[PDB]
């Protein structure tokens, strides 16, 4: 059902994007990891680092594409479908450029508004998998995207990021749990300060 158990985090591979605005979904997934004791391994097979554990008393499987974000769908579409994992029980976790560094919000369906991981993935399995969208703020002008999101962010939007990304690791029980408008609800209130 709309038992969240997967959930996927979007990024570049390589220590020089680890810090970049396009790993958002990274940091996010990576600090979940780390919160519930799930193991991050290497998965060749997938074209990521995946892992598989226990939230709140639910089996859950993460994941990180490895094949550079434009890629992304070469890594989830696969995976998800060999776990038989239907899309309603997705999340995936990405940066959003429509929105501000410490605006958070959960989302069901809709297109992929640019994001070039999305892009990758919607084609394939459809759009109704919820996303964690993660604010990280426009550079203005349209060409300037690039230079955005593979740039890293001044310190107070980092620390704008990093409460917003705390909040909804707080969020996820709901989520595993199937409280999907709940957690849309108390994810989309969050306020920085
Ligand atoms: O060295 C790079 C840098 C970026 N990109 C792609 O350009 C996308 C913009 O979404 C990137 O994030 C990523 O897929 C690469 O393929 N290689």
């Amino acid at each position: 059902m709309s038992n969240i158990s997967l959930i996927v985090g979007l990024g570049n591979p390589g220590s020089e994007y680890a810090q970049t605005r396009h790993n958002a979904g990274f940091w996010f997934v990576e600090q979940l990891a780390d919160k519930y004791g799930i193991t991050l391994k290497n998965d060749p097979k997938f074209h990521g680092i995946s892992g598989r554990g226990n939230i709140e008393g639910h089996d859950v499987r993460l994941l990180l594409p490895m094949t550079y974000m434009n890629r992304s769908g070469q890594s989830v579409v696969p995976f998800s479908k060999f776990y038989q994992i239907a899309p309603e029980a997705i999340l995936i976790a990405h940066d959003e450029l429509d929105m501000n560094p410490g605006v958070i919000r959960l989302k069901t369906g809709g297109g992929h508004g640019g994001h070039n991981g999305l892009r990758d993935i919607v084609p394939h399995i459809g759009p109704n998998f919820h996303r964690l969208r993660i604010g990280i703020g426009h550079p203005g002008s349209k060409e300037r995207v690039s230079g955005h999101v593979l740039g890293k962010a001044p310190s107070n939007e980092q620390s704008l990021m990093d409460g917003a990304i705390d909040h909804a690791l707080s969020k996820v029980k709901l989520l595993v749990q199937g409280q999907v408008p709940q957690a849309m609800n108390q994810i989309n209130a969050y306020k920085p300060a």
